[PDB]
């Protein structure tokens, strides 16, 4: 544990439904930066519950290319979260601010640095699979990024305003991500790791258009909705995401393989991961 005087707050990160994310200062650990969820200053029965949740599911959580809890603070001082710095935030942002280099002759980024980005995503995927871990919300937006482009996997909830066209809301009900959800979660509610699958073909989508668009962009929420029900009836009306420029044919050709109708036949992320890794060098 970690006692909350020990923290010199320095800045705001971030807003949450349950908690606020400040970047703090340690001086003395056991000038080192640390990011620092603490409860809203209106508080209430609810938050704290959910606060708790967040701390013992997150516990679980143990590998490179996922987000980790360095400690929680002491019982009876106000209830915080502390977790590494990620210096160059959510990989929505980050590689909005980059492009594709040109090879011929603004940070850049090449498509093999790409790859190293989506593998380390892929990686931080098998991980929370062999723990049947479910995700429910994969998306760059929801992705950290350190230093060298280290990336870890999280999860930011669905209440930033930023992102608020990413999620279909409606009265009563669950908010849903349905650009990167699949047809069988639209329809009938429910996750997996095989639904997992397919939002990790959609957000590497995502990484290989650079984040400059969002997913069926130029759809409705309703014929994003309608397009799950083409995926059931199987008549082959059903739409897929385009290949992005930056995208070779054979990476295409997986990423379609995890829009697969069947859940069996969607690749498991030990192969997602093979392909990013090695396969898809000689396609460079
Ligand atoms: O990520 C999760 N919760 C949010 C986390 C809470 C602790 C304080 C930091 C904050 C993120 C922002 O962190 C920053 C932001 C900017 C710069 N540096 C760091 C989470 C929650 C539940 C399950 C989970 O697992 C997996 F993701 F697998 F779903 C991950
Ligand atoms: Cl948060």
């Amino acid at each position: 544990d970690f006692p909350r005087s020990r923290l010199r707050f320095k800045e705001k990160l971030g807003e949450g439904q349950f908690g606020e994310v400040h970047l703090c200062e340690v001086d003395s650990p056991q000038p080192l930066l640390v990011a620092v969820k603490i409860l809203r200053p209106d508080a209430t029965k609810n938050a704290r519950n959910d606060f708790l949740k967040e701390v013992k599911i997150m516990s679980r959580l143990k590998d490179p290319n996922i987000i980790r809890l360095l400690g929680v603070c002491v019982q009876d001082d106000p209830l915080c979260m502390i977790t590494d710095y990620m210096e160059n935030g959510d990989l929505n942002q980050f590689l909005s601010a980059h492009q594709l280099e040109d090879k011929a002759a603004d940070p850049t980024i090449s498509y093999p640095m790409l790859l190293h980005v989506a593998a380390q995503i892929a990686s931080g995927m098998r991980y929370l699979a062999t723990l049947n871990f479910v995700h429910r919300d994969l998306a760059t937006r929801n992705c950290l990024v350190g230093e060298n482009f280290t990336i870890k996997i999280a999860d930011f909830g669905m209440s930033r305003n930023l992102y608020a066209g990413d999620y279909y809301r409606v009265q009563g009900r669950a908010v849903l991500p349905i650009r990167w959800m699949a047809w069988e979660c639209i329809l009938m509610g429910k996750f997996t790791t095989a639904s997992d699958v397919w939002a990790f073909g959609v957000t590497l989508w995502e990484v290989l258009m650079l984040c400059r668009a969002q997913p069926f962009g130029q759809l409705t929420d309703e014929q994003v909705i309608e397009n799950a029900g083409e995926f059931f009836r199987d008549q082959g009306r059903q739409v897929y995401l385009s290949r992005p420029p930056a995208c070779p044919q054979g990476l295409y050709e997986l990423m379609l393989r995890c829009w697969s109708r069947e859940s069996e036949q969607r690749p498991p992320f030990s192969q997602l991961h093979r392909f990013l890794a090695e396969d898809a060098l000689n396609t460079v």
